[PDB]
């Protein structure tokens, strides 16, 4: 059997709603060295990886390594009601098809208790691809949101040159033609050459809502190959998604 | 003749707001000892009574035992515009069709006149549930609330057990099964029976509006009878609801 | 070769908002007088002069006199993503078929620059009453605003009328009647005659957004003519609206 307690169900909630804006359904891996989801969106583009490590629980428990199938709609839908500042513990009895949520007040006198049906979850494609990244830029992640919910007006597809002195989000729709320009303040670019990839806006969007977990976002780059954009959860874990640029 | 100035307008406001979600129009029974509402949903499981006794107001005249029907769709569209702080006098002439809501601010620069045709509404059969209730919960009208929204994510009945320990609201639907545990003392259990019945959260949600009154609520119940909720306005008047439980 | 750089990018915003409420595109004349938009609804109902003069900005530039179409929808969309606090500098260049609007923050570390397609627009036809006015009323914008969207609830024609004690606001409807009233010697009447018009509360609402800009407002009247309600931009342009009364 597994447990699992949060001191606050704030990461939680501000965590299975950024990857529930990429899939519905996820199998949740925990190991002993904590609970780590990793799915594709269903046109195989972009890629979440979300590890929480053991010491970002309070209590933490996992001798073998179960494998969670969850809905995260309705995990999203159960979470929206749970309190920020009460604790979250997650138990899973092995034999079970069930995984129980429990949500206590600090002070004890009110206790919540919610259990989900797990799912058997199909495909796990997946493949991190981890290649070497040229070519960084690290922003504070609510700008970064801004930025594509500002391109979102004009198109729908951001396209991202990266120079020694800053960053160039450009985009162009009927309403016209965009471009954010941020200068290398703050803005940590460091880089190896010029490089300009191009990116399905939609996702840079699902991405952003990384924002509610660090102050700063993480963009990595290299030519034909898959952006990365990294939040880290403090120093206890990290979510990180992935994304093809657009080519054709 | 009646006329019925209340200093802050905010209460009116607030009352009709309760009531408007259980039923479209009611009748305003004006006595010398204050002005009572008593109504039934269209479906027939549901009761307001509304009493705001005389020493409630600030001006309140009338002698005959006099009935207003108004239609509370109007009443709530008008009271939506009325500034919260400003001084309201309801005021019916010696047989008009019309009630006439007055509105003045403290420095008196500014005066609203709103008119508003009456109806007639047969004075429903209905009567008020003659139970004694032996099982009482006091709690904080605003955890009401949010356990009812809490609830309803899934289903359309909740479970109230109530125990020396505490209650314990359950629910269960699509998404997966929950409950909202309180301890005793937040909470104050009367019980002497291990009590439990389930109810319409549709009603328990119309009711819990009641927060927008007064900062707690007390729920009683009778084995297999209607449960009332009341929100005690002051010492001014109460505004309590009476529900049907899901029987087999 | 047209420049115009306001400082604080709010005016733009807080301006092409108001005038968006009236028509979807409209003609910019560029003198070195300054900005003005003159134009008129689809119904030909109502007009909308504004005048932002040359002392209006930090840096006009203007030799000859050019006229600028714009999709203020367009132009809408772009100013809702651009910083209240940000720089902008308009610009068209000759023969150029686009306007280029640019922001950069107080900190000089973002430049956005923006793109819009310029259409033609058969320039306005009928041009303003230029009247005598001879009742006036002047009164806090915000409340102006509050009093016309109160009206909204019961019918869409507001009657004013004008005596020295103040100024009525009334309107009838399915839901009943209300009038607001308003009282002199913070309310600055001053006629010439008591006169009474009435108008459709359509339009005067899309006038009352102006409260966004000046915090107080003017109305000016005259039997059979065409209400004027101006709103200074403090003192570095207007904005006028003008309205057909509803007549017998
Ligand atoms: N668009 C992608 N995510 N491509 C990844 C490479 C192909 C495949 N997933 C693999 O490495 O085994």
């Amino acid at each position: 059997m597994l447990e699992a307690q949060v001191q606050f169900a704030s990461l939680w909630k501000r965590l299975v709603e950024c990857i529930n804006g990429l899939v519905n359904e996820a199998n949740f891996d925990c190991n002993p060295g904590g609970l780590s989801v990793q799915a594709m969106d269903s046109s195989h583009v972009a890629l979440v990886h979300m590890l929480l490590r053991d010491d970002c629980f309070v209590k933490y428990q996992c001798g073998r390594n179960s494998i969670l199938g969850l809905n995260l709609a309705s995990l999203s839908k159960v979470l929206k009601i749970v309190d920020s500042n009460d604790s979250l513990s997650l138990r899973h009895d092995d034999d079970s098809d069930v995984v129980t949520l429990t949500s206590e007040n600090p002070e004890k006198t009110r206790k919540c208790e919610y259990q989900l049906k797990l799912l058997e979850i199909e495909a796990e494609s997946m493949g991190i691809p981890e290649m070497d990244y040229r070519s960084t830029v690290t922003l504070n992640s609510a700008e970064f949101a801004k930025i594509v919910r500002d391109m979102q007006v004009f198109g729908d597809t951001v396209t991202i040159a990266i120079s020694k002195e800053g960053v160039k989000f450009s985009s162009s729709g009927d309403v016209g033609q965009g471009y954010t320009f941020l200068q290398a303040a703050g803005v940590e670019v460091t880089m190896e050459e010029p490089i300009t990839l191009s990116f399905a806006l939609r996702f840079m969007g699902i991405f952003a809502k990384g924002s509610t977990l660090s102050e700063r976002v993480t963009l990595k780059f290299a030519k034909d190959s898959p952006c990365m954009v990294e939040y880290g959860i403090d120093n206890v874990g990290y979510l990180r998604y992935y994304l093809a640029p657009k080519v054709d």
